[PDB]
């Protein structure tokens, strides 16, 4: 047999993700991480798998690790913020989305109104959660 490289495992996971096989993709990214745990994008990609599978604590842990390895990552701040938003950690989520936005502008990766839209939605969900209380 052949043992694929971590990079090959990441690409295989990407094809599994494109194939909408999210548990399988997550496991493949996990094999990539085992082969080389110092590459942030393996964790961010697996985090997105876990968000598609609504496995929040696993996504959260992966976003934290990705950001330890690449503190400049637009994607990992965005996914961290999305995971926090879904766990109703609103203020943390918003701050991570604002950092994703600022990093994206700096890197010229701010596409359309995407991250500002995520920020508006996060802020409105936070606002609704307070406004709806008795
Ligand atoms: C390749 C891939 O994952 N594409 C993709 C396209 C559209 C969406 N949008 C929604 O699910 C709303 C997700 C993934």
């Amino acid at each position: 047999g052949a043992s694929p490289s971590a990079q090959e495992l990441k690409e295989q996971g990407n094809r599994l993700f494109v194939g909408r096989k999210y548990p399988e993709a997550a496991a493949c990214y996990g094999r990539a991480i085992t082969r080389n745990p110092l590459v942030a994008v393996y964790y961010t990609n697996r985090a997105l798998c876990y968000l598609k599978m609504q496995q929040h604590e696993q996504a959260l842990a992966d976003c934290r690790r990705a950001l330890e390895l690449d503190g400049q990552s637009v994607k990992a701040h965005f996914f961290l913020g999305q995971c926090q938003l879904e766990m109703e950690s609103y203020d943390e989520a918003i701050a991570n989305l604002q950092r994703a936005y600022s990093l994206a502008k700096e890197q010229r990766l701010n596409f359309g109104d995407d991250i500002p839209s995520a920020l508006r939605i996060a802020k409105k969900k936070r606002w609704n959660s307070i406004e709806e209380r008795r």
